[PDB]
Parts: C-alpha cells; sequence; structure tokens
C-alpha cells in the first residue's frame, strides 16, 4: 500500500521523481531522483526502488516523447539501483562509477552496463556532470551536478539534518569529502537530497556540519 510515484517538475529540463520503500522503524521513506532532459532525450538520476516504478517512470517520458538514452545511479544502494535490472532488461544503458558495481557485484546485485572513475566524469558533456567527493554515506557515492541550471542532486550524501543509515559510511572521511564538495558546488542555485525537501546551497554547510558532528560524537 506504498504511495504512488510521483513526478514533479523543479526546473526546465528537470524533473524530480520520487518513489517509497518501507522501512521497519522509520516507516515509508521517500526517495528523490531526477530525470534531466537533453534535447528530445531523457536522463534517470538514481532509479525508483522497483522494477515496476521504474518501468512507470520510464513509460511517463517515452510517452511524452522522450527517449530514454540512460540512467546513472549515484551510490550502490537500493534506493538508487532499484531499476538497473529492469533498464538492462530493456537495453537502456545503465551508468554507476567502478566503485559501485564492485559493491553490486560483491552483494550479487546486476551491475550497471557502463562505468567510469576519477573525480569528474562528463555523463553528457557540458550538460551532466558526475563528481565523487570520497567516501561518505558508502564509499562510493557520487552527485550530480547539472551546470545549466545550477542544480546539485546530492544522492544519499547530502544529508543536512543528520547522517541517517551509517551502515555503510565512512565517518572518518565525510568531514573531508564534505569540504570537497562545499568548495566545489558552492554556486549551486538547488540542491536535491535524496529524502528531504529541494533546498540551495546553505544544504552543504549543514552537511559538513552533520558529518564533522558525526566524526566527533564517534571519538568520544
Ligand atoms: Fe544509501
Ligand atoms: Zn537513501
Amino acid at each position: 500500500s506504498l504511495p504512488d510515484l510521483k513526478i514533479e517538475k523543479l526546473d526546465e529540463g528537470v524533473y524530480v521523481h520520487t518513489s517509497f520503500e518501507e522501512v521497519n522503524g522509520w516507516g515509508v521513506v521517500p526517495k528523490h531522483g531526477l530525470v534531466v532532459l537533453v534535447n528530445a532525450e531523457a536522463y534517470l538520476i538514481d532509479t525508483p526502488f522497483t522494477a515496476k516504478d521504474t518501468e512507470k517512470l520510464v513509460t511517463w517520458f517515452v510517452e511524452r516523447g522522450y527517449k530514454i538514452k540512460g540512467s546513472i545511479s549515484s551510490h550502490f544502494h537500493s534506493d538508487s539501483t532499484g531499476g538497473i535490472e529492469w533498464l538492462n532488461s530493456r537495453s537502456i544503458p545503465t551508468y554507476a562509477s567502478e566503485l559501485t558495481n564492485e559493491l553490486l557485484k560483491k552483494d550479487g546485485k546486476v551491475q550497471a552496463t557502463n562505468s567510469f572513475s576519477g573525480v569528474n566524469y562528463w555523463l553528457v558533456k557540458n550538460k551532466i556532470e558526475v563528481f565523487y567527493p570520497g567516501p561518505g554515506h558508502t564509499p562510493d557515492n557520487v552527485v550530480v551536478w547539472l551546470p545549466e541550471r545550477k542544480i546539485l542532486f546530492g544522492g544519499c550524501f547530502i544529508k543536512p539534518y543528520g547522517l541517517g543509515n551509517l551502515g555503510d559510511a565512512n565517518i572518518e572521511a565525510w568531514p573531508k569529502s564534505a569540504k570537497l564538495l562545499k568548495s566545489k558546488y558552492g554556486k549551486a542555485k538547488l540542491v536535491v537530497p535524496s529524502h528531504s525537501e529541494v533546498g540551495d546551497a546553505s544544504l552543504l554547510k549543514l552537511t559538513l556540519e552533520q558529518a564533522v558532528k558525526g566524526l566527533n560524537e564517534s571519538k568520544k
């Protein structure tokens, strides 16, 4: 009885997709990703949890005359990679970093068909940039930058109100990673976190503070 997949326009050529899962203890949790338009083509930034919602998402944009050109997953957790199986099965190119695919493989999960590495990677030159700030929420977490709109998708790295699930986190590295991110994208107009409302560049500073706070609490 989960809430329906939601698709809402955020800016010119940029949509937020929201899907939901049950997390025992915290109840239903919304997960935000993006869909970015490049001319008459669409790129998924993270996938929904399920094949079903991934298909609904894909069909929504196909039906509006956009070809799905690919998806990129910001980290290996299922809230970013849930639709990779379905997308691969439809021969839609999927993208994840080398680290992410290696974590998927280790966990017995289907991998993205295309991978990349390095600090900066242009999924679409001058339109969609993937940035690796270093380990934080997970060892592999990346963010996605849309220069034309100055929109940053933070995935699960951006945690302005609390760090959340620490199971796969690197609390020792997160502050340095968050410092690097804030310096890189301080001119962001909009910052889009995975589990809360859209904000501005202040979310970068808040994340840094939470990360610093988390590390201090771990050492005491
Ligand atoms: Fe995660
Ligand atoms: Zn998450």
